[PDB]
């Protein structure tokens, strides 16, 4: 009655042997967590990374957030110190419940919230703090710089360090030579009691993983990738104004939703509160959301592994078919590791390659289709040396790389190859064919990849 908890969400305590390879355990647990979207693991009592800052010189901007379900909020776009907001998240807590905030029960604080939300004459807002790594507030986690302990020198290469995700060999952001600072480096989050954040899901579909530094707990909420379009068609019979078109992505439009209310409409909705020390980790087109507990401080990261290449490729096709605009473009990261194929990791490779098939045959399909439509004049040009904005589809908004359309009647506009027929009034001969490689530049690329996948 009022809130009934989704069931609990996968937790996992890996020994130190399971736990060593992070890209190897989320292979492992990946049947499983896929199921349920997020996950929460434990590491071996040991792994404990030394967490030590001032609080009176770290300092951040705070966002300010108001809690009423179903309203429009703004995805979060790239002053208190960590003390001063502490006071008064503290305070705020301590106020609003007239008890000390640690004998405020978790399962409380969760039925206030969605009590809280989803009533009218109730107006609270809260703050919050979200930003890149920065002189001002750095990473939860030691990084080179200072003289270091012995104890933060031993976390400085883990896996688990949330620095190093992007970099490593196993991941595939890795090799985007495109400098994508929101998606690829960490997130810190400074949370206080009822800060939320509202059900989306991550840019091109990727992994994301969370660690909760220190603090009171964060309460998460999880859907499975496989419901991703159930609960976008429950969201859009409930708040339509989220899904209208939105001129860029600094501008996409996100809610707080109870989820029994994705329950009641056959929407798998799994939960869990991350304490301190806890990773959350959320696999591709799983939405969650939810909100802390109290005063904390949380660290997360983006990442893509080989599993997720089919995914990344039909995730720009979803932004194509939405006209949404795009992070970075999926076949610039595959022809970059091709560019690279003696130095990646040989199963990395593999994956890559069958990807690369697939996008050279879709890629032959289409110029095929544009001769056929008349145009027949081409050139090679370099795409990945534009600006972003000066390479996205005038229709669709994709950001080209392989091939798009231009004509001299308008300048430094383009159309992917799907949509030739957008770009101007102009008959096909008038228009050239814009291309990166030849098919015959393509199939080498693809080789080499194949002869160091063995
Ligand atoms: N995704 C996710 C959670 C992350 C967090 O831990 N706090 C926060 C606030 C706004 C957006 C995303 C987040
Ligand atoms: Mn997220
Ligand atoms: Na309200
Ligand atoms: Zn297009
Ligand atoms: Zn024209």
């Amino acid at each position: 009655s009022m809130f009934l908890p989704p069931p609990e969400c996968p937790v996992f305590e890996p020994s130190w042997e399971e736990f060593a390879d992070p890209f190897a355990f989320i292979h492992k647990i990946r049947p499983i967590a896929e199921q349920t979207g997020i996950c929460k693991v434990r590491p071996p009592p040991d792994w404990q990374p030394p967490f030590a800052c001032d609080v009176d010189k770290l300092h951040f901007t705070p966002r300010i957030q108001r809690l009423n379900e179903l309203e429009a909020q703004t995805r979060v776009k790239l002053d208190y110190t960590l003390r001063t907001f502490g006071e008064m998240a503290d305070a705020f807590k301590s106020d609003y419940f007239n008890m000390p905030v640690h004998m405020v029960p978790t399962e409380l604080v969760e039925k206030e919230f969605w009590r809280l939300v989803s009533t009218i004459e109730e107006d609270v807002t809260v703050e919050y703090g979200a930003d890149i790594a920065s002189k001002e507030f750095g990473s939860g986690f030691p990084v080179r710089d200072i003289k270091l302990s012995p104890e933060e020198e031993e976390y400085l290469d883990s896996g688990w360090n949330l620095n190093n995700m992007p970099v490593m060999e196993q991941s595939v952001l890795a090799h985007i030579t495109a400098d994508i600072c929101g998606m690829k480096l960490p997130w810190l989050y400074v949370g206080m009691c009822f800060s939320s954040f509202c059900w989306h899901i991550e840019d091109h579909w990727s992994y994301s993983i969370n660690y909760l530094h220190w603090g009171e707990p964060k309460t998460w909420y999880g859907v499975p990738g496989y419901a991703a379009e159930q609960l976008e068609n429950v969201m859009k019979k409930l708040a339509p104004e989220l899904f209208v078109s939105q001129p860029d992505l600094l501008h996409q439009l996100v809610t707080i939703m109870n989820p029994n209310t994705l329950m009641t409409h056959e929407v798998p909705v799994y939960r869990t509160n991350q304490c301190a020390g806890e990773f959350v980790i959320t696999f591709p087109r799983a939405y969650h959301s939810g909100f802390n507990q109290g005063f904390n401080f949380a660290e997360a990261v983006n990442f893509c592994t080989v599993d997720w290449l089919p995914l990344g490729r039909q995730c720009v096709e979803h932004y194509r078919l939405l006209h949404r605009y795009c992070v970075f473009s999926h076949d610039e990261m595959i022809c970059k590791m091709a560019s690279k194929a003696d130095v990646l990791d040989v199963v990395v490779a593999s994956t890559v390659q069958k990807d690369m098939a697939i996008m050279i045959e879709d890629e032959k399909a289409l110029r095929e289709t544009v001769r056929k439509l008349g145009v027949i004049d081409s050139e090679r040009m370099d795409f990945e040396l534009l600006p972003d904005d000066e390479r996205q589809c005038v229709k669709c908004k994709t950001t080209c790389f392989m091939s798009a359309i231009s004509c001299s009647c308008k300048p430094g506009l383009l159309v992917c190859l799907h949509h030739v027929k957008e770009l101007c009034s102009c008959p096909p001969y008038k228009y050239k064919l814009r291309y990166r490689y030849t098919l015959d530049d393509l199939y080498p690329m693809m080789n080499a990849l194949k002869l160091r996948a063995e």
